[PDB]
């Protein structure tokens, strides 16, 4: 599924991401835009052989099991395929653990590089929330 901007903002809010660990909803929408272009099916291989999955490009190195990432963990206790569902529940639940891990949203390098410090509220402008 490719979400609409305000459709994803609504789903993230429903799943309790809005101001989770102090990150306003526009931060999460901005991160999703640059990680996945709002596509739940997005996958990208990393140079280290790990893979990033779903709207928030969660990495098999630590967070999910894909069976092909040697020496990795599965700290969200999920198959990485769950992160590609049209239902964002598994991505949101796993993103809450990641953003709690100590470095906040810096875990998402595209958030640090393209969202951090910007006018992230623009990402939820005009949305009925
Ligand atoms: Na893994």
């Amino acid at each position: 599924k490719v979400f609409g901007r305000c459709e994803l903002a609504a789903a993230m809010k429903r799943h309790g991401l809005d101001n989770y660990r102090g990150y306003s909803l526009g931060n999460w929408v901005c991160a999703a835009k640059f990680e996945s272009n709002f596509n739940t099916q997005a996958t990208n291989r990393n140079t280290d052989g790990s893979t990033d999955y779903g709207i928030l490009q969660i990495n098999s190195r630590w967070w999910c099991n894909d069976g092909r990432t040697p020496g990795s963990r599965n700290l969200c206790n999920i198959p990485c395929s769950a992160l590609l569902s049209s239902d964002i529940t598994a991505s949101v639940n796993c993103a809450k653990k990641i953003v709690s891990d100590g470095n906040g949203m810096n875990a998402w390098v595209a958030w640090r590089n393209r969202c951090k410090g910007t006018d992230v509220q623009a990402w939820i402008r005009g949305c009925r929330l």
